[PDB]
Order: C-alpha cells, then structure tokens, then sequence
C-alpha cells in the first residue's frame, strides 16, 4: 500500500510560510513517487499551555491559505478541527479531518468530521490506551467514515513527560491504518512553564523504530527555522532534514516490511 | 465555608434529580456549615461507546435543573463541552464545570469565565500539578474571579488512575482546591476505595469534596461502578467533617 | 491496636548520633505511652546511586552502635540486610530486621530473615504493585515469620519521581500490618544526579493522609540537621520536628479510626 | 561485531542446555558477523512465589554451563544474586549478569568487576536512563573493562512494562547496549510483542539483543509466556541483521 507521509508547519504562522513548507513538499513528492503527502498546518492552536502563545490567524485565514498550497502546489490537505461547527467549513479544503488528542473521546467531534465524507485521522489522546481505540473507530464508522486513521504520538509517563509504546502499533492496527507522529512524541508537556519542551535528537532514532514495527505513514511538523516557530519551537524538523528523513524511513520500511506481521 | 459539590453523574430525568436533590436540600440544612452544590450532567459528551447512555439534551437538562434550585434553593453546577453551551447554561448554573480532557481549550475556559460565574476545571489526567497555573491565568484573563481546580486522578498506566495528594497544597498557591471523589477510583476504559480517599483529601487539606450520588447505583446509567449510594452521602460528609475539624489545624499556609 | 512509630537517623553515622536521636525518642516513647517506638538505622547503604557516596562504618560496628541504644535507652532496634548472611549476626540486635525495597522479591534474604524468629518488615519495591505483596507474605510465613510488616514507599512514576497510591494501604492490610514511609515516599530517585532528591515540604501532608486512610504504623528518617545528614539530607526530618509531627497523626488517627473499614 | 545473547531461561537440566547450545552453534557458525553467548540462570532467585522453580543450585548450573562452553566452544554468560556467587561463577562466565533488581546493589557490581571478566547489567524498572551513569561508574571503579547495560522495560503502571527507546542512544554515551527482547514484553506479576520491537530496537540501533529460546516454551518452567521457541530463532535473527545492515547507516553518533 501507498505510505502516507503527513508533513507541515505546525501552525499557519503565515500563507507565505505555508508557500515556503509546500514547495519543498511538492518537489518531494515528485521524488518520492511511492509516498502519498499530506500537507498539514492547524489553522489554530486552540490548547496552548499559556493564555499568551500564538494561536492562529482565525479559521477564514487558514482555510485560504491552505486551498492557496492544495492549487497552486496540487497536494491534499489536513488540518484538525476543535469545535463541531469547524468540520463542514473545513471540510472545504481539508481531505483529512485531524482529531486533536485531547479530544479524542468527544462525540460531537468526531461525528461532525465523519459526516462531512472526508477521511478522518484521530491523534490518541495521551490518557488512552492503544485498545481503548476500537471504540474511538466504532465512533467514526457509526458517523460515516470510510477512511480512519490512528495516529500515536505518545503517552502520558509522569509528569512532563511522554513515553511512545511501540505495541500500539501493531494493536491499533486491528481497526485502522496507523500513523506514527516524529514531533509531538518527543515532546516535554508544559516542560517550559508557559510552554511545552522537547527533545529533538530522538525524533529520528524513534521515527526508525516506528517504520521499523511498521506503521501506513508518519507525520513530521517542519518549519524552515524552528527556533524561530511559533508553536512546537523545540520539536519541527528543519525543512532542509525533511528529505533525508523519508529516504531514510522507506529504506528501513522496505527492508522490514517483509517481516509485518498480519493482523 | 467548606464546598460539597454533590449529585447523579447523569441527567436520567428529573424525577431524579429531584430524589437526590431532597437529600442533598435536608443535609444543606443539617450541615449549616458546609455550602452544598447540586451537581449533575445534561451530556456525557466524552463515553468510551457510541452506544452508551448521553442524555436528553442540553434544554431538557437546565430545565430539569432550574427545578431543583428553584424547589429545593440550592446552587447548581454542570459541565459544558462546546463554547456555545456556557451562555445558556450559565442561567441556571452558579459554577460552571470544564471537563478534565477540555482543561486545555481556550475558548472553553473563556466563554465560561464571560459568564460571570464561577469556574470549575476538572485537572486533565495529562496534567501536572504545575501546569495548572496556567489554566488558572486564562480563567482570570477571562474575567473569571471564583476559580476551582479539581483533582480528579492522573494517567498510571494504562486503564487506572492515581491521586497523587502531592496536588492538593501545589494547586492551592493558585486557586480553590476540590477533590473528586468518585471519579478518582475509576479505572478508565473501585467503589471501595472512595471512602479511604476522600479521608485522605481532607486530612492533607482541601477546600471541598465533588461526590456523585445516586438512590441506585447499579442501575444507574453512567459512572454505575463508583457513584455512592444515596443513603451513605450523610455518613461520609459527617466524617469528613470531622477529620478536617481536627486536621485543619496542620494545614501548611499557601 | 498499639500504633508503631519506626523512627531514627538514615544511617549510622556515628554512635553518638544515635544516642543523640534515641534520647529524643525515648523522651517520646515515655510521653506517648500508645506509640510502640522502634528505633532505625542502617549500618550500611548498600545501594547508594553513586560509589563515591557515603555507606557506612560496617556491620560490626553498626550491630555494636545499636545495641548501645538498644541497652541505654531500652528501645526496640530496626534495621536492613542486604544479603543473606547479615540476617543471623543483626538478628542478635534487631527486634525487626527491615527488607530494602530493591530486594524485596530476593528469596533467600527474606528467607533469612524469616528464620531468625525476629519480626520482618518489607519494604515495598518500587516496581511493585500492591497485590503482588501477597506472595512476598506467603515466603516470608513459609520461611517462619510470624510477625511481618509491608511498608509503602512510593511507586515508580515516570523518570526520578514517586507517587504514593494509597490505595495499597487497605489492599497489603489484607495480608499484613501496615506501615507508610513519610520521608522516602517524597524523595526523588536520583534527582541530583549522582544522589537522590526529595521534597520535604510534602511529608507532613501525605502522613496526614497515610493515617486517615489507615495503617499500622509510620516510617520517618529524622536527623538532629537534615543538612548535614550523609544521606538522604534532603528528606530527613528534623529532630525538633518528630513530637510534632506524632501528635498530629495520633490525633489524625483517632478522629479517623472510627472509619476506618474492615479487611 | 553484533552481539546476541540467546538461550533458556532457567538451567532446568543440562540436557535442555545442550540441545539449545546445538542450535546456537549452528547458528552460530552461519552467522559469522556475529558474536554469540549462551545464556541461562542456574537460579530465579526473585521468583513471585515461593512455590516456583528456581533450580538446581550454583555447582550444577555451572557444570552444565561448562558442558555447553566445552562441547561447543560457545562463551557463557549466567547471572548472580549475592557477592560470594561471582568468583565461583567467573570460571566460567565470560560476562557476568546483574539481575534488574540489583542493579544498584553496590557490593555486587563490586563482586563482578573484580572477576576480571565483563560484566552486563540488566537496567532496573525503576531507573531512568541517565541514572545509568552511575552504574558504569562503579563498575569502573571495581576494575571492569567490558561493560554492558541491558534495556529490559520499565516500570509503566501495575503489572505492565514499557519500552521507551530513548534510553538506547541515552545509555550508548556510557557503555555498550543490549536490548532484551524477551523480558521487555513480559507482565510483571506478551510473545506477539516480541518481534515488532526487536525490531524497533536495532532501527534505533543498539551492540546487541538478548533472547531467551526453549524447544518448548509452553513446558518451561521460567518465563513459558515470553520465551522464543528454539525453531523461530534464526528467522528473527537473520531479519534483525538485515533491518541493521540498512539502518546502521543512519545512527547518530555517540
Ligand atoms: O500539541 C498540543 C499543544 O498545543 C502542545 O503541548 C504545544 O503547546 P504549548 O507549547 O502551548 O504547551
Ligand atoms: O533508599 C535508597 C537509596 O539509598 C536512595 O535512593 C538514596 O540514595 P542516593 O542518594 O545515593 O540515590
């Protein structure tokens, strides 16, 4: 099957941004022709830790900028939504509707995204555990969605703290395609004090492990400078990287692949 | 004055309410010094199941509870889950309640601190006691003035909870402290280990308890495994008063 | 039920630290007549984080400052073995002889020690859930023991951190006598690198808690100045403190007694 | 080169020894890139219960474990439990292992270094991965030369261990790493885990992978639940030199 690889600035700091991320994607994905790309920037970052981190531009901005990738590069879209009444606007533009973690176990949410018809990808929330997922796809099939997707990006391990259980893998793959999350996983919670930390020296170690148990696609937030983002600053993979990453992933993916064990 | 917020999980109709509202209004007046909170659900927005019990809707749900405050005069408290939730309910509801997974939605907490009531966010289990500073800055940002945190379990793995009492005195230094009771023995995705808790709450220092009571636990249809029976309320509120009489005097300031 | 009190200095410094600290707690043991006071102190710290800490002047020297204690102040005596050959020569002077946590799934110690006739208390390993104390019962009256002790410490959470679950209190009292570590259960594994941290301003709270939920007895490392101490300085309470502390737990337990439920 | 450690659990008889040791040879002699090491514990000197197998004493397993070195010129390895157990265990032992438990037992590490011979430690449950330092630490201080840290899971929970693959590249700046893929699975107080992640533990890249093999898992009498049946050995291994052949290109160094 085709190997997903979602990849994006974390946060639609600006349409130009956006241009700058997409470009380089686009020239990827004419590369790396076995690779489905997903463009992906939330268009809010509605769970800041801080009452005074950067948001977003507003939901009419981000869609624009987002359809302005989706023309001017022809690459799908994926945005998360955080509100019921986000689904159908988003849907517009978004051909895979993002759950954010914490909300995982809203209903209306998920029911929302699934009734719009596009496919809809849900982050484990951190409290969960990988079978408590049957029940969070039962959701989404009982709404009308066709295409689900789970993606791991870590559990809760003491405070702070963020621990990637590689079983989850294979066990969620027993009612939809996974999805391995390179940035959010090493993430440090609130590490900072008004702002979460991170660790990126193990992004590409773990992303390894990840292709390595097996997994349909991995999700990489990129940024041209992340030191200077505005959201996930300590966490987005220097564009730059971006390449030798997924030429790395699909080398350790072919490698292993004939190991997968059938679920 | 010490805050007992009390009441069954679900909205099942307000025939029940009113039953568990009667008691709650006759220990108000046995307990002159405590400051009663009749607490209950008109959406279990968050169950595991698709197929599993949710309510009758928010409109069904502050009727119900404008009932109960207006025939029994006692303040209420629910949860809201949308933005668009926290204006209505605001008319009925004295403290409004943000649930433990929406703890980190901006515009949760600030359409609920627009309000102009109360504010009670149930600490996520993802949460440290540290971070929730900064829930407590965006309620205040908000306008918010009366502020709770309430501890109620922290991820231990997979499919249980710990309360780590530690909590209680970190939270303090920034907000009103209340310790959920009945929720903190549930296994995610019990009952004895309510009691042993709470007494563990007020003796490390509190300002109030959350507990969910029902006349029939076993048929109710939410929380069935850890909301205590409504005839035992009585005898744990005494308790606890009792234990925090004593212990209060070694309750560390801020 | 006469209550326990197992207190003294983490380790055996000197034998004048010893006859310092006893004074103190036979003046106490004299003013609470409810409280059975057991004087602690390892004649060696087997498992300090790093080898350049300090351990302690050997067990002969250790046996000999205890029993100075024992004989000055009349006082019953506690403390650890680390392999099964020390049961037998501490069992001369040790009314209790104390399991260390890390070894509390070590066969032959706990056989050991069992043997001795002498009472056992075991600490809880960190890695260990409440239930599985039963089988660490189940040697130790293999082995002969007929008054046996489960202490909680602390369970691992996360990296160089504990939490305490009280709810071990009433699930170990199934099998045993109960006694709740107030000073290790706040310390933080190997927080200061090449030593272990703590934090102090918890202790008198989670023992407020320890004696409401209900147990037998409470555990508490207390030094004339904590500072100084050559282990656990940062968890230590102060001697000054310990009348205190003990009367606002005996006061604690009674209020608390009438409810507290049977096993 | 790449180490593997492989062999049964529990020395149940040197009989089971020599039947696992012929494979292991073999194995060994078509997989000359690697370095193999037959293990196996003459005692489960930590079992849950008292009624469990823990074996036949320190003389026979050493006997047996000299029967395999012997027979087929395979280095040993067997762990101790108390000091006065390493100099016996050393005549035989090429590398001496220290049960997770006792890896901050100060005395024994002490034991095991002065032997002269390596020395693997199994990383506690309870140790995080740069508490790891001090270990080699006192190891060095001991006199050992040849030091290896074992990741083996870590306390997540009750009755669960989780695998947190930092702790490879974390542990590398100290000493050589081995991933034990058998017990990383197994539920404190499973065998479909077992592949994926010895998977993931040579993409992230470590020195090595300890496995524990029996004919018959089913009948063991130590870890029936986790241990890799005999038969499936040399897929598996075959399949992590080939996931290293590729992989190694990209770990980071030191
Ligand atoms: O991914 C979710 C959050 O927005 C995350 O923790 C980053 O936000 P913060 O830096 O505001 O905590
Ligand atoms: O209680 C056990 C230890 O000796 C503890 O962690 C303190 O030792 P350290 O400071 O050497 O880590």
């Amino acid at each position: 099957e085709k190997f997903l690889v979602i990849a994006g600035p974390c946060a639609i700091e600006s349409e130009e941004l956006l241009l700058k991320v997409g470009e380089e994607i686009k020239r990827l994905s004419e590369k790396f022709k076995e690779v489905e790309f997903v463009f992906k920037s939330s268009f809010d970052k509605a769970n800041r830790s801080s009452i005074h981190s950067f948001r977003g531009h507003g939901l009419e901005y981000g869609v624009k900028a987002l359809r302005k990738v989706k023309e001017e590069f022809g690459l799908k879209i994926t945005t998360d939504i955080h509100e019921s009444w986000q689904a159908e606007p988003v849907a517009e533009v978004a051909d895979i509707i993002q759950i954010p973690a914490f909300l995982c176990r809203q209903t209306d949410l998920l029911l929302a995204a699934a009734k719009t018809g596009r496919a809809v990808n849900v982050k484990k929330g951190q409290f969960l555990a990988p079978w408590d997922t049957k029940n969070v796809v039962e959701k989404l099939k009982f709404g009308g969605a066709k295409e689900i997707y789970l993606t791991e990006r870590g559990t809760t391990f003491g405070y702070n703290n963020l621990v990637v259980d590689f079983r989850s893998l294979p066990i969620m793959k027993q009612w939809a395609k996974v999805i391995y999350d390179a940035t959010h996983s090493v993430q440090l919670p609130g590490g900072l004090g008004d702002k979460s930390g991170g660790m990126r020296e193990f992004i590409f170690p773990l992303i390894r492990a990840a292709v390595a148990v097996g997994c349909d696609g991995v999700f990489m937030e990129t940024h041209p400078e992340p030191e200077k983002a505005l959201s996930d600053a300590s966490t987005q993979l220097p564009l730059s990287q971006l390449e030798g990453i997924i030429e790395a992933i699909l080398e350790i993916r072919e490698v292993a692949s004939k190991y997968y064990e059938t679920i």
